[PDB]
């Protein structure tokens, strides 16, 4: 994917990781991300808990700043 400017991200939907490159989600949980998947609707990328990796971009909502 392509990197962005840094923005936090609240789940709104659970999604479980299976791949290595993909993270858990559960509703409330705040992502700091850094990476998108243009798609639709694609996916963005950033890191909870210590891992990184990828959740659908339609599971949570961009925190504003
Ligand atoms: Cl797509
Ligand atoms: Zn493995
Ligand atoms: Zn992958």
């Amino acid at each position: 994917g392509s990197h962005m400017k840094v923005v936090y991200y609240r789940a709104l939907y659970p999604f479980e990781s299976r791949s290595h490159d993909e993270i858990t989600i559960q509703p409330g949980d705040i992502v700091m991300v850094d990476e998108s998947q243009t798609g639709e609707p694609g996916w963005l990328g950033g890191e909870l808990k210590g891992k990184t990796g990828w959740f659908p971009a339609n599971y949570a909502e961009k925190i504003p700043e």
